[PDB]
């Protein structure tokens, strides 16, 4: 309780706040939950709690809308199929600065509110980083103070609970909804028709789209509390319900209300199923109406001009890019607004964020798919395509290549349609995620794109929320600095520059390390308690978390752990370093490599925490189901986070950011954000390994050789063996095959060629590890310099240089 | 509103009781809807309203059921796959006394409660006079202070939504959980798994049902109020939920799920589905275990020789038999007690009640249904049988016709099991639900069982609750009683018989009179305003509503109508009463002649209300989606019901005693209860006709021949001949050819045997009508002499010769 009071970043437990706080919290336990001490489970406890937090809102929430309504500002729309939420509860009160009254009420009560805090399920609606992006993005604007909307899909299941069995990953059905959700709210009111199927009668009106199939999208309203400043924004997540022999038409319901069951669990991946483009046409037509109907009950042929200085609608990938060809339907068949009016209007209502420039990342559509589903939308992108190209041939005359280049129309076997080509043709703005991805873009991917139309192209670097990614998870780190420089860092994180002045503060010094090793014993506290996983505290941990996959190379960190294991035990009396090395995340469930390789970690496992030998010098583990709330917890604990993927593949990152801002020093390639990140902090404050882009492409220039290295390299030499022979799977020799195969004939990432610059940087961070104080002062150095990695930052970049608004910080009554 | 106020019967407005009403609704409005007056909708009143009602049960009901815990009584389970539940608001106010409060309250916050009332679904979890008697049923045990417990499925779609078209119905999917459900309350805590399929295994230790596939009974509770007392019950629901390539094994999740998605909508009527068993099995298995569980958390082999002490199961019908082999299986495989020991327990336990005599009614499940779902049960039921007619045998030697007669085990083509069969060798009681019936019972379908057990075999004529069947539906009926006789009627409805004191007092006679004006004015308004219908509120309102069937003989209605409208034809000059004949209710989707028997009637109301020589001396109508909040409105405006089913088809009826409640004189014949009710009020006083059940078996002793009635009375020729024609649908000649070819060649119910009397006594009818005060003392004498169809009444006498329990009308604290 001493440390949770102590913290002042947490605020004031009032007596009369914590006197009506636990009031409230009876109360709501009474009528609420029909309950007395005797018997409310722990559960109804949480909800309890949660009511009670909840009505905090309310008020704000109700006023927040009413004074968008009042004023009618211009308004931004955050159109995603993924919002990465995770939990609410600790995070209103945060926000609310009701955290410590709570923490004092509950205690009072005999209830401890940590423990409340872990009965929530997380809203893991997304996938990995574009998905928390997102929700990070709802908490800026907030904070903000901009009238902004997220507009999502309320999913059934979000991503998959992850088991791991045997060393395998087994997905189980992530029921978050099984109990209810007492953070949204219903809105009936609100309930719009979407329209599947049909065809198209060209008329004496125009088109007409007829004989389609009905889905209602049904909208439930969450609460977005900015940092206590008295906004609260909505997320709306729309779910699909039926229209308005006998019992199996009734059974036959579930088929149009599965639009919205399922996030599907593909992350950096294209897989081009019928049941995805319905949810995101779902989402898309709902949205879109929604918002078309707002811009009709607010001012004012005087209208449509206008849309674009009273609506910002920001694409989060191409995944709802049929945005466009939607805008466009309505103004067109609905409005009946002219195509070339109707179509200025669109490219300065729509922008586009790209997050991936690998290529089976990106969205191409069968067009027989969309000439089914959508017939009249294929119609518009034929007539958008037509009218772009014929701006491509006016500006480049007899470029017939760049034509077929740049066309939104794929040829082949397939027809298909480039969504990418989709949202450069119909947006104001086109960005990456960062510095290098943005430069990338221009120079390769969207190069002839560039050339049209240089002025779309825009760079926003990343950011995490200084909220949920210290305040929430690191209130520790969070006091030690509100200490020196006070609180206003917590929205303003650039304030961060100011602990520069500590570097040779003896206090801070010590602090710092304190913390740290505060939230090393909790961590590993938690996997005693929630999975009987010992580790040791008074080691260097190590974390590589992220989805698994190949371009991420949590393979060329497996080839680290063998090779640490095999100096081991070739000088076992040698000194090293103890590590604990933590890999999590999950695998799309049917990519093969990814779901081979958690069981090659888990075999590494146990190898290596079986050799006495080695003993308490090396440990590996697989962190079971990451997600935001296991973020939250293993990232304040680490010391080394491993940003190792390929240069050139991760377009920007955030979980680098993360690990910056809570006290660990990066191993990685100048890739994505780890490049500014180096730049921030000064590389010599980094351990930036491996190769530069430029040497990958000419690697590719003349040919990656994974056998020179193997021939090359005799400690590489030996793993490979190792996992030929059955080393790390003895009851079949033959497990790793594919892994072998793939590092020797078709590694599209080159593990082999950063192998030996990886192996020895490590080197360098555990000579490091030795001297804790240097250790400890490098990391102020890396704490001091992540506050250009604030989501703050990133989000009043989009404001003004593509939503065209203001932020804000005065705060609401 | 001066109505509602001066209406004593529904209590006080108390000044603060108001001031606090009002408060909990604005601030429900504020936190639970999120609301403020300008935004919110009708629908949020009426939750706003919802939550504060309910407010008023929680302390209750948590005592109620605390003292359950504490005092331990022996516990009534009601079982049954139907509560015919209606709406909730009302009712609650009611039993609460809040009614006339919450009317002061939302007038002054400009809001009227009537209006916010008719924005709730009913809870349709029923299908007709059985699953609305249950309903009944759980408020008198509520009343009488009765330790008793509904328990049910939580169906997603209750009885569909009719919708009649063309005059046609047309079934849409009655989705009454779209919105939630303020009422009920989830219960995580209390979730249970249920098996289905797998494979029965002798071991050493018995039997074992392995391999089975699971789904879990998710229980929500609802409160039941008790009149004026502080007993809150509860009613125990349960949903079906999946246990805890990818994405289609989650899509998937439907098929275990689907167990509680649809009521069946097959009123008194066998359809052998699966779906159907699965449904049966579902609540069955998940309540014993709640039952056997609550047995095992409550005093204390001591145990279960007392498990009948402890506990009551009342089975409503063959729908949850199997009861009996769940029960066996449990005490036999799971506690391991002895075959005997565990079947004296079951037979002690466990009561059944017979709802019908039709043949086609009869669950009798094939055995391949039963050995692939529930092998373990099937092998129960055959062990059940041997020695059931082991016993059978021993009283009855060498009569092996009765052998095969008695059996459990149907022979034939398709083996099947006889549910009824079950139901009495393993119930220490078997019950009817009304004298004529319950003799049948003995006489006939049960006569071999009967010989056997005679002490068994029990009636327990039903009855009607008289808070929402009168207090609730009729508040004017109500208050011109209380006036006289004060309030104590409402509880102890035998009361009523001092009502006969006033058939001769002219204020008395008026007031009645008046009474039902009122409620004809009121009903004729919601016609028109809610269907356009407009009714003449001078006629005689003739009504039959109920479900359809031939059994009940809309059809002999129908010819009755016809004859009317010919007669006036004939002599168009010669005065009559006029009439407003209105039929309502469903009928099941698949059976053909009833949906043609509902065209029929929208048919002969085409023609006649449209005849310009008519005029408003006749009117049909056919009322739409008859439910229990449509009864509670049209059954207070009739001045005739009709209760016309074949001599010895119609077990009791309940709607009946609805309109006998409501002052309403009932044609009719000498079936179910129609008899007592003549018996009651003396047949001067009620309008019989038609064969008793003696003439019938005379009839069909010698052959029913519709051709005989045919060739004999040339006005049913009439008819006959314009059906055949066309005149009652002209665009299709044909069209009524099966209803003609039915009437004339197969009709088991005999339409054309009662057809002269019927009308004969319905030119009775209108003669005492002709007379207002001798129709309103005749009706006096009906409302006087209708106590004795109290449900209070019939359940004193299940709980006294049945559940072997005191009543009690001692209020809690
Ligand atoms: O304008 C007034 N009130 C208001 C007015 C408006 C809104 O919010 C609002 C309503 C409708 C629309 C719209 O047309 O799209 C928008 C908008 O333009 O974005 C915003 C209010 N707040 C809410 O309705 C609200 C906010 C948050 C959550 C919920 N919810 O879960 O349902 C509801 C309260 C007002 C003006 C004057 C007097 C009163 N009053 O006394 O009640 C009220
Ligand atoms: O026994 C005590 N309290 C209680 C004890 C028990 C019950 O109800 C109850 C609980 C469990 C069981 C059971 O084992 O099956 C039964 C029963 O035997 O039937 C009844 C109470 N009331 C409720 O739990 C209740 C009632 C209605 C609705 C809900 N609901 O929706 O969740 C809950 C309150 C008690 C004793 C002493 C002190 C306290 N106290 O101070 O809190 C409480």
């Amino acid at each position: 309780q001493e440390k949770r009071k102590q913290i002042s970043v947490r605020g004031l437990a009032g007596v009369e706040n914590v006197t009506e706080l636990k009031k409230n919290f009876n109360r709501h336990l009474h009528f609420t939950l029909v309950k007395d001490r005797n018997v409310a489970t722990p559960r109804d406890y949480y909800f309890a709690l949660a009511h009670t937090v909840r009505d905090h809102l309310v008020g704000r929430w109700i006023r927040t809308q009413q004074h968008y309504y009042e004023k009618d500002p211009k308004r931004i729309y955050y159109l995603s199929l993924e919002f990465y939420m995770g939990r609410t509860l600790q995070n209103t009160m945060v926000n609310l600065a009701l955290e410590n009254a709570c923490d004092e009420a509950t205690y009072q009560l005999g209830l401890d509110m940590e423990e409340l805090e872990e009965i929530e399920e997380d809203a893991g609606l997304g996938n990995g980083g574009l998905g928390r992006l997102a929700a990070c993005f709802l908490d800026s604007m907030a904070t903000l103070g901009l009238a902004a909307y997220g507009y999502g899909i309320r999913y059934e299941f979000g991503i998959f609970n992850q088991k791991i069995c045997g060393g395998w990953q087994m997905e189980e059905a992530d029921d978050w909804l099984r109990y209810g959700n007492p953070w949204e709210k219903a809105r009936p009111e609100f309930t719009l028709p979407v329209h599947f199927y049909g065809r198209v009668e060209h008329t004496s009106q125009g088109a007409k789209w007829v004989d389609t199939q009905v889905v209602l999208a049904m909208p439930y309203d969450t609460p977005v509390p900015g940092y206590r400043n008295n906004v609260v924004n909505t997320m709306r997540l729309w779910s699909a319900k039926a229209p308005n022999g006998y019992i199996q038409a009734v059974l036959d319901r579930n088929l149009a209300e599965n639009i919205s069951r399922v996030l599907y669990p593909n992350d950096n991946f294209f897989e081009g199923k019928e049941l995805r483009l319905k949810q995101e046409y779902f989402v898309v037509a709902a949205t879109l109406q929604d918002i078309i109907r707002r811009f009709k009950s607010s001012k004012f042929r005087t209208n449509f001009d206008a849309f674009p200085d009273k609506v910002a609608i920001q694409l989060n990938d191409t995944h709802p890019s049929l945005a466009i060809p939607e805008l466009m339907r309505v103004l067109v068949d609905l409005e009946r607004l002219d195509w070339d009016k109707a179509w200025e209007v669109t490219v300065k209502t729509c922008a586009y964020t790209n997050h991936t420039v690998i290529p089976e990342a990106l969205e191409r559509w069968p067009v027989h798919l969309l000439e089914t589903l959508l017939p009249r939308h294929l119609q518009i992108i034929y007539e958008i395509n037509q009218r772009f190209l014929n701006r491509v041939a006016a500006a480049f005359p007899g470029d017939v290549d760049r034509l077929r280049r740049m066309s939104l129309v794929e040829e082949g076997a397939v027809k298909r349609i480039n969504m990418a080509h989709l949202c450069i043709a119909g947006s104001h703005a086109v960005n990456g995620v960062a510095r290098i991805h943005s430069e990338i873009l221009k120079k390769t991917i969207f190069k002839d794109f560039y050339e049209l139309e240089p002025h779309k192209f825009q760079n926003k670097t990343n950011g995490i929320t200084p909220r949920r990614w210290l305040v929430l998870c690191n209130p520790g780190l969070a006091e030690i600095i509100a200490e020196r420089i006070g609180e206003e860092y917590i929205s303003d994180l650039d304030q961060l520059r100011k602990l520069l002045s500590y570097v040779d503060d003896e206090a801070f010094i010590r602090d710092v390390a304190k913390v740290k090793q505060e939230n090393k014993l909790k961590f590993a506290a938690y996997l005693e308690r929630e999975y009987k996983v010992h580790i040791n505290p008074n080691s260097l941990f190590d974390v590589q978390v992220k989805r698994i996959h190949e371009y991420k190379r949590q393979l060329l960190n497996c080839l680290h752990v063998i090779t640490l294991y095999n100096r081991i035990k070739k000088e076992p009396n040698k000194f090293v370093v103890p590590r604990t090395v933590m890999i999590g995340g999950k695998a799309a469930p049917g990519y093969h490599m990814a779901k081979m390789i958690i069981k090659l970690i888990t075999a590494i496992g146990d190898v290596v925490n079986h050799d006495p030998v080695v003993g308490d010098r090396l440990r590996v583990i697989f962190l079971e189901n990451y997600r935001v709330s296991l973020a939250e917890k293993v990232i304040p604990a680490a010391d080394l986070s491993e940003q190792i993927s390929t240069a050139g593949t991760e377009a920007s990152g955030t979980g680098n950011m993360k690990f910056m801002l809570n006290g660990a020093l990066t191993i990685g390639t100048m890739d994505g954000a780890n490049v500014e990140m180096a730049e921030e902090a000064g590389e010599e404050n980094f351990f930036i390994f491996g190769m530069r882009v430029e040497d990958v492409d000419r690697l590719d220039q003349r040919g990656y050789n994974a056998q020179e290295y193997y021939d090359r390299i005799p400690e590489l030499r030996q793993i490979i063996e190792q996992l030929s022979s059955g080393f790390f799977s003895p009851k079949q020799p033959d497990l790793f095959k594919d892994i072998v195969n793939m590092l020797m004939h078709h590694d599209r990432f080159k593990v082999f060629a950063d192998y030996e610059e990886y192996v020895k940087c490590q080197e360098r961070v555990s000579a490091l590890y030795k001297n804790p104080r240097e250790w400890t002062r490098m990391v102020i150095r890396n704490i001091a310099t992540s506050g250009k990695f604030s989501s703050d930052r990133t989000i009043a970049q989009y404001a003004r240089e593509i939503w065209g608004v203001e932020p804000s910080r005065q705060r609401l009554p």
